[PDB]
């Protein structure tokens, strides 16, 4: 019941007591571990609200106080009456920051308390959504000095009036299936790109076309908007030693901004809550550029390096992988756009874990996602035991809109 | 119940039914996952059903389930348990059990080879000297002059837990570690404590950076005894780099034969506390973990120095760059000396084929993603994108406590 986690590189042992406050389920049982699986009413609402308000008032050292009991009272009344309730600005900011704090798959959580929360609950139309999102993008980008931010749109009511951003990320590149049979641009976005076209987009059918926003307000049919190009900061990718690297024509966007998740706070559901931080290098260089189901450029780069691609045991893939990731970091740094390498980011996370164990009694963590997709065991997180569990407030996955939307 | 796993690179979906045959616990609950945790005297009472379950599995596999031979054997084992409080496996059952323990090892990426295992029955062994002989023969057989062959040697099963056979070495072949007065370490830092035990037991340490440790062998619950493996039986490989001529001057070598000797083999409820087994290396075990872990030989610095990489900013990825060259050298060196080794690309590709095969013919393949994905270049290998279910089947290999913590010394 009081669990220990060991670091096998440093022999340091931490005791987790925070997991006892876990509410949601893991997918695992005593018979089977699903640790590597990607996706494993009035009555219900009040205890959820209560649990949240309890931890909120605890956090501001006013547990069991007049203000605490009064607020509990007021929300209890509002639920009984309106079948839902509205968060105070203070509770919203707290809940959003803690949703990030609780994101067990996020390596960047040392920054959790420095989140800019944009309250967009007064939004009523897709054009308003577009305005709010442009402002978010401009604020977060900050001319390359990236700042964490989240924009929170109205909460779900009867499920028939959902606000949704249909894009998976605010900024991503289009994908087109070729008559050649191959794929132009980002293969991961072919389906979404078609929906844009099926909704009326005018695709420039290029390799790095920034997708339009598909925004859905109040359960209405979604609408298309183009983000002002001058708000999308991009970085041309070059290598500090290989001059030929630029001729690959590679670039990527500066702002990683997830827009398809659901923010749960005190039982309330925010179906549209785009949030953003800044990249860890490997997200671009390892996953985006080198996955076989993505831009898959390993072979092209290896060839330019004149490596022996006869035998896998020459580790040509590995050698090119490193150089690509060198170039990404180099390119971002040179253009003064915030980025963190996997060594720095994972070192930060260990320090954050130790902070969380000390001041909170634990830190939920998903090793499968926290360990970088290259060079894993030379980062300190590899040797760090982690316990994974689900605390609320939380970011949750939700069904893709097109599979749900009643047109 | 049915369980699906998805490969996110290929969209291949597989259905697991084998997990229904799972008995042991995982450590996880509905409220916590312990998937990244390293480590999460038996009465006749609990022994009959474990024996029965195993023999049902055995006779099913040979297509003789429910036969008179099956029924006679159950009867025979039953009587033997209630008479003697234990029982003995037939040779056929032992071989089956050992192969299936490997087949079931959810942390092992090399399992495509599970059916080709050489099983050495040492259940007639009675002394440490006899253990030494059996282990020498295993090492010679497995090594096969560099053409490695998988093998396992099985010493007598536990009885009352007061007469255990144990190999005190974690692996049959390993280098000594010496903690210096100034706090530095000579040799392999992982083996400092075991080295000290050996020294206390009378081992004369050469005190070099690559001294092969003596065997410390315990038979029938007696105090362990020291034995030196004949050097001519210990195949080693000098590490050099195909393009970097200064790499040889680092003075590195490694042994060819990975042989785990501290685990417990469970078969039909019986416990084999000494069951050394060996295969061949995947490159990264040596080049990533053995050489580059901060808690091991830790040579990233010197290699990066000699490469003249920019070492002031970690964002130069000088650590990653050095790591790759070292792993190139390890593979190159083994291949050049014709000692069996497999790169992490080949090994993970084979495991996926194995896994898919197992789903089709067996209804599953328990696998621990945390261990299966290699310690470098994870997502450019096919296993990274593969969803896996982890559960525990028997026969199995299990961890057991270090013997120096539990042994009652005779004197
Ligand atoms: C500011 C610097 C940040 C860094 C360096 C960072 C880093 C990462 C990385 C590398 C991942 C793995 C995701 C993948 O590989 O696809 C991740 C996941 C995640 N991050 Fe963070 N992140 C940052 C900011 C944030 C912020 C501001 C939030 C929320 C307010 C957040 C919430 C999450 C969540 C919920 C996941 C899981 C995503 C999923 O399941 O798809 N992150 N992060
Ligand atoms: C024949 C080629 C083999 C290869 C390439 C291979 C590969 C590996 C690797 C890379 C690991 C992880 C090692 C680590 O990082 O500590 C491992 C673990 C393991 N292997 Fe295999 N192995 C092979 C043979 C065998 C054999 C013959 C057996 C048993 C008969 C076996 C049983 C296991 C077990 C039980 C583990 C888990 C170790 C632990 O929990 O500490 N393997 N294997
Ligand atoms: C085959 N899979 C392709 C694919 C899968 C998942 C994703 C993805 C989708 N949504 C979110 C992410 C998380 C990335 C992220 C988010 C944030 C806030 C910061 C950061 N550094 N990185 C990743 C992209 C592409
Ligand atoms: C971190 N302390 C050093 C260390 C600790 C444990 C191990 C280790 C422990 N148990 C099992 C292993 C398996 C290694 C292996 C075994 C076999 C049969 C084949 C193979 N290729 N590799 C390795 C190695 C090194
Ligand atoms: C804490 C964590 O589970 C530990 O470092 C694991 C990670 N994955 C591993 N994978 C392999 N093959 N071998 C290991 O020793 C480890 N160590
Ligand atoms: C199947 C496996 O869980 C899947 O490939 C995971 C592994 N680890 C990951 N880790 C991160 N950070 N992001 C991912 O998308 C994944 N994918
Ligand atoms: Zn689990």
């Amino acid at each position: 019941r009081f669990l220990k986690v060991k670091n096998w590189e440093t022999d340091v042992v931490l005791t987790d007591t925070l997991h006892l406050k876990s509410t949601l389920e893991t997918g695992c049982t005593e018979h089977i571990c699903m640790g590597s699986i990607m996706l494993p009413t009035k009555d219900q609402l009040f205890p959820l609200a209560k649990e949240f308000l309890d931890q909120y008032y605890s956090s501001i050292k006013r547990f069991g106080s007049k203000a605490h009991m009064d607020r509990l009272e007021e929300v209890n009344k509002e639920i009984e009456s309106t079948s839902t309730y509205q968060l105070k600005d203070t509770e919203l900011i707290y809940g959003a920051k803690h949703a990030w704090r609780n994101a067990s798959r996020c390596v960047g959580r040392i920054q959790w308390s420095k989140l800019q929360v944009f309250d967009a609950r007064d939004c009523t139309t897709a054009h308003g959504m577009f305005n709010y999102i442009c402002n978010h993008v401009k604020y977060a980008t900050n001319k390359g000095n990236l700042r964490s931010a989240i924009t929170i749109f109205p909460q779900r009511t009867d499920g028939k009036h959902d606000f949704r951003v249909w894009n998976s990320q605010l900024i991503r590149y289009a994908g087109y299936k070729q008559p050649d049979g191959s794929t132009l641009g980002d293969p991961a976005n072919v389906q979404f790109t078609e929906i844009c076209i099926q909704q009326g987009w005018k695709a420039p059918r290029g390799r790095f076309d920034v997708l339009p926003l598909l925004l859905q307000a109040n359960g209405n049919d979604p609408e298309l908007f183009q983000i002002p190009p001058e708000l999308v900061l991009e970085v041309p990718i070059r290598h500090p030693k290989f001059d030929w690297f630029k001729d690959l024509g590679l670039k990527w966007y500066g702002l990683p901004a997830v827009s398809n998740m659901l923010l749960e706070i005190g039982g309330l559901e925010f179906s549209a809550c785009p949030f953003s931080g800044w990249y860890m290098g490997t997200e671009i260089g390892v996953r985006d550029y080198c996955d076989n189901s993505r831009y898959n450029i390993l072979e092209e780069v290896a060839k330019k390096m004149d490596l022996d691609m006869r035998k896998t045991s020459s580790l040509w893939k590995d050698q090119a992988l490193v150089e690509i990731n060198i170039a990404v970091l180099y390119s971002f740094q040179s253009d003064k756009v915030t980025i963190v390498d996997h060594h720095s980011a994972t070192e930060s996370f260990i320090k954050h874990m130790e902070n969380e164990y000390r001041c909170r009694g634990g830190c939920p963590a998903d090793w499968v996602w926290i360990v970088p997709p290259m060079s894993g065991s030379i980062t300190p997180v590899f040797h760090q035991e982690m316990l994974n569990y689900r605390l609320t407030p939380s970011f949750e996955y939700q069904p893709d809109p097109w599979n749900t939307h009643v047109w």
